[PDB]
DNA sequence: GAACATGTTC
DNA sequence: GAACATGTTC
DNA sequence: GAACATGTTC
DNA sequence: GAACATGTTC
């Protein structure tokens, strides 16, 4: 019932909280995270953790989905899908039991469902909320994402925002957030171009 | 020939293959370097070509256009349209083309479109009609329908069109070939493989 | 229900211990720890001893599980095994009762268990626990490593965090430790390499 | 011959071994040393070499190559694919060839990956093709699928590769033979061999 | 990772 | 069309 | 164990 | 492509 996705921030009754650990200082990793712009630069395919931490316990049964966004208003209308170069081809989707028209996948859990909405026709990816490891902070999640955001047919140059919701077995939500992301080849360098150009301006 | 020939020959007509003036602009959706021997044009715009010949002899003579990659080490890949472009609709909707070719042609609706089932080689044939009364050539009009930039077909691998002149039986006749270029921007392109030439 | 191996250290109720008796002060010996790194180097194929060490008895069958586990983040979803050249070779695998796929051995044990979790696809090694020697402090176990760090199709080029679990007849944790593992032909050259470039940086 | 012969040998018709130019450039996946008769190749990087031939012959002849270690000492021992190769995926799945074999044909389908039941060797045979029209000299598209620094393969035992042009009954008509290294580094490693090579 | 490719933006 | 934007080669 | 091999990284 | 990374020869 929700043809735009909700974007905005939503701190749960249980401070809910989105963090990346130790992206690389280097241009050299894979992923790294701007605290200064909310963006994530990943590499296409590549394993991207992220840590959401609650303050206090959700009740059992509660599920952390991830939605991908166009963010500009005449994009914002469209689902996020990859590419039909990346989604028919050999590459990834075979091996792999997600769908292969989906953009964001999880790695290593096996509860793991990826939901095609038949109303909206959204795509997503979601999991069961885990406490922390014993005697720590954060509960971690590995997302994939599939598709670069320069790849035409799919989310070709326009930007994307991920919406990462904590969500009652309902549906019903208890908390979200969102960041913007940027997959592409080279994460570290626009990292930079992108830091360097907003504190110039 | 599974790995088609290329190297230029001649037939018993006299077999032209030439481009009408190319723009010097920068302004033109296509453009020519004698030069290098390659043709520069824009994505799914109808650029002509003039083969010419000299007698119009046999009954059911043809003329195909078949794109092979360049190097010696691709050129046992099957050059076709992108997954991308395929799949797309902007021109793959309302013709009456595979969509997996990466040659058009855009005048004649006889036109047949050739996939080898031994190789895989996709082409593009036409009869041999005539000029028109007092023109002086039959113009060809060809569609390329990716850019060689273009992502999961040719990827950046430079490709050498092929056209060749058939009897029905499929013996050749004449045949040349020229290196084709398909971007967003054929002018600079041209003027930069140009000047990377000159000295270099 | 684990795809992802708990890596974090857990002294247990039982200060849980795992430490290393005389490595070679020499370039020479096949294997060595570095307490700086937290890391073993060690040679293909040969003897490793490890000690464990704890403040109180565990309860009787209480067992020790060593799982080895890739530390990078696209890499930790991925089952640590021997590359194929080694598993399918003749060199070690026939004579030896222990499955062939297994990165991790153990030597001298006949209760040693070799598993292959069937939900997970988890390779691991488990012994039962024996209290030390009499009027000693440590437990020695004898590992062998069955590919270099470096073989390819294996674990190639991936570093690796070996696990070492104590474990309750059911399966709960009661302690557990980890460290960076290194398997390669030049044990001493390397960790001084990488000392050196440590403390250089 | 248990042990296959190596020495160069020619045949009835011109029997030339040849390689396209290869580029002066660090930037070729292979290239050749007329100096030390080897051959620089990357691993499963198609590279084309040139045999030609004078006249064409015997009704079924075909033309093989087959891997051999350079060294005496080595060269009782059949070159084969690693194991890490040959179980691995990348290039095993989908093609028709032999996990097993060391040099494969990219261009032919006609293409016979022979095994000796006696010596165990592996080879790869085609049929002679005569040159397409116009083209001077058929080409043949070799894949070598190991480097040979490989690991359980031939361990940085270097190989020479044995071409042979052979009747339908075996007879060896014309042979040649050159070193091959396969390597992820080939222009360098042809300057370090040739520098290593002038004084030394 | 610097330099280069090439398509889009304005 | 210059200037900017992105994946790729070296 | 120093010098050399060779494949990967950036 | 230079510089770094690893198993192997001597
Ligand atoms: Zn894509
Ligand atoms: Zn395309
Ligand atoms: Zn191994
Ligand atoms: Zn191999």
């Amino acid at each position: 019932h929700e043809f735009i996705p909700s974007n905005t921030d939503y701190p749960g009754p249980h401070h809910f909280e989105v963090t990346f650990q130790q992206s690389s200082t280097a241009k050299s990793a894979t992923w790294t995270y701007s605290p200064l712009l909310k963006k994530l630069y990943c590499q296409i395919a590549k394993t991207c953790p992220i840590q959401i931490k609650v303050s206090t316990p959700p009740p059992p049964g509660t599920a952390i989905r991830a939605m991908p966004v166009y963010k500009k208003a005449e994009h914002v209308t469209d689902v996020v899908k990859r590419c039909p170069n990346h989604e028919l081809g050999r590459d990834f989707n075979e091996g792999q039991s997600a769908p292969a028209s989906h953009l964001i996948r999880v790695e290593g859990n096996n509860l793991s469902q990826y939901v095609d909405d038949p109303v909206t026709g959204r795509q997503s990816v979601v999991v069961p909320y885990e406490p922390p490891q014993v005697g720590t902070e954060f509960t971690t999640i590995l997302y994939n994402f599939m598709c670069n955001s320069s790849c035409v047919g799919g989310m070709n140059r326009r930007p994307i925002l991920i919406i990462i919701t904590l969500e009652m077995r309902d549906g019903q939500v208890l908390g979200r957030r969102s960041f913007e992301g940027r997959i592409c080849a080279c994460p570290g360098r626009d990292r930079k171009a992108d830091e360097d150009h907003y504190r110039e301006q």
